[PDB]
């Protein structure tokens, strides 16, 4: 577990799917997604804060993006 990649537990349409909450989505984004990728994509800070802002839509936008720039650690 020390330095482990994420490996994505959902594909894109486990996410879009209205059954699969925006909060654990954005919780596995801010687990391994670094500064810059939480920045530019506001998925930084209080998970619920960000959830109220975050559609689904824009959440798998960002995890595709996140492995296509390794943005990542």
């Amino acid at each position: 577990m020390a330095a482990a990649v994420p490996q994505r537990a959902w594909t894109v349409e486990q996410l879009r799917s209205e059954q699969l909450p925006k909060k654990d989505i954005i919780k596995f984004l801010q687990e391994h997604g670094s500064d810059s990728f939480l920045a530019e994509h506001k998925l930084l800070g209080n998970i619920k804060n960000v959830a109220k802002t975050a559609n689904k839509d824009h959440l798998v936008t960002a995890y595709n993006h996140l492995f296509e720039t390794k943005r990542f650690k």
